């Protein structure tokens, strides 16, 4: 469905996502989408918003999460969708 080679794609956070990204990774101008995934399921993780059980849902609407991803609610199994919500919070590089 996804292909591995999206995991190598290069991103320049926009303000807002990068803020979240600072609360649980090093700054930097550059990140992997392998690493923007990583660190904002440690976001997600750390502050207990996935009610694993109980449907797979990430709950963000009393949360910045939910800002950054115009929801209050998703689903960790639609991953395209879940793409596509960070696509719109960054710039890809080359
Ligand atoms: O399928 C999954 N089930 C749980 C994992 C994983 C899911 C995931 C992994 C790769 C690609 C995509 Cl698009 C993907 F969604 C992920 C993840 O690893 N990073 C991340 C980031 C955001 Cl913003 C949402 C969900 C997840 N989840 C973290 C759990 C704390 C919710």
């Amino acid at each position: 469905q996804i292909p591995a080679s999206e995991q190598e794609t290069l991103v320049r956070p926009k303000p807002l996502l990068l803020k979240l990204l600072k609360s649980v990774g090093a700054q930097k101008d550059t990140y992997t989408m392998k690493e923007v995934l990583f660190y904002l399921g440690q976001y997600i993780m750390t502050k207990r918003l996935y009610d694993e059980k109980q449907q797979h849902i990430v709950y963000c609407s009393n949360d910045l999460l939910g800002d950054l991803f115009g929801v209050p609610s998703f689903s960790v199994k639609e991953h395209r969708k879940i793409y596509t919500m960070i696509y719109r919070n960054l710039v890809v590089v080359n």
